[PDB]
């Protein structure tokens, strides 16, 4: 559920522009991957509305405020005000959200994409009262091209071996398009993928008929759990993370061992939130 959960919001009318928050100011900003496109969602489950609270630091506790009677959408500091509290109506099947002022709901929240800002507006059926409301891992992870490395051994990365070789070993950065990985979220599936950007279709995968092996395989469909990851941000890091697999969640990417050495084999395994199941997932 919502409440608690540290989202970004971003628009569907442009999924490439989200709500930022600086200096009491709220607008629709490219992606920072930092506080200033953070919120906070605080439910109230009497009046089934929720607060939506900057994660900003400069100072205070600032939240999503409509300023009425103007038409106009700040932050201000939280004093619970009915103007304060949104309806967050999921549009099921759509991967978004229309966000109603509690105070009325008959308008919310429309971005106006020219002016790159928020202002209330009454219903319709464009993409501009449409948001996406999302976990910011995965807002932040999604669409990203990265090298993922052992947390024991920064300089190698897991690669596959080479084009038509799908398996998936430890190597030395050595900038090839088999050491670098683009990341897909599945909403279906709540998981994410790695396509290697070696191959046009092909994912990180847990060979489940071999064991623990891994390799990269086809992605032809979305029916193979074992094609599938969720990415687990390891509390009190920069950008660490274990990665277990769909098919079976206390199995985690795992490099055999704890060896560095060129060639070590990539697996999966029980997994413990050992240091061999942590990865730094960061820019090539």
């Amino acid at each position: 559920s919502l409440n608690d959960k540290i989202v970004t919001i971003s628009c569907k009318a442009d999924t490439n522009l989200f709500f930022y928050q600086v200096a009491g100011n709220v607008s629709l900003f490219q992606q920072t991957r930092n506080y200033l496109e953070r919120w906070r969602l605080i439910y109230d489950s009497n009046k089934a509305a929720y607060k939506i609270k900057s994660m900003d630091i400069h100072n205070t506790n600032l939240v999503l405020t409509w300023n009425a009677p103007t038409h106009n959408i700040s932050t201000q500091q939280d004093s619970n005000a009915d103007n304060q509290y949104w309806l967050l109506l999921k549009d099921i099947g759509n991967n978004s959200f229309i966000i109603a002022s509690y105070k009325n709901p008959n308008l919310v929240l429309y971005a106006d994409t020219v002016a790159r800002n928020l202002k209330l507006s009454t219903l319709n059926n464009s993409n501009y009262i449409k948001f996406i409301i999302e976990d910011y891992i995965i807002s932040d992870l999604n669409n990203f091209t990265c090298k993922i490395s052992p947390i024991l051994d920064l300089n190698k990365v897991v690669q596959q071996v080479d084009v038509t070789n799908l398996n998936v070993n430890l190597y030395t950065w050595d900038y090839g398009r088999n050491q670098k990985w683009t990341i897909r979220y599945n909403e279906e599936k709540a998981a994410y993928q790695f396509f290697n950007t070696i191959l046009s279709n092909g994912v990180l995968t847990w060979i489940f008929s071999n064991g623990n092996t891994v390799r990269v395989s086809s992605s032809n469909d979305q029916n193979n759990d074992a094609q599938y990851w969720l990415i687990n941000p390891v509390s009190d890091t920069d950008e660490t993370y274990t990665i277990t697999n769909l098919r079976d969640t206390t199995k985690a990417l795992d490099l055999y061992g704890g060896q560095t050495a060129n060639g070590t084999a990539i697996q999966v395994f029980n997994y413990h939130g050992d240091d061999n199941q942590k990865w730094n997932i960061r820019n090539p």
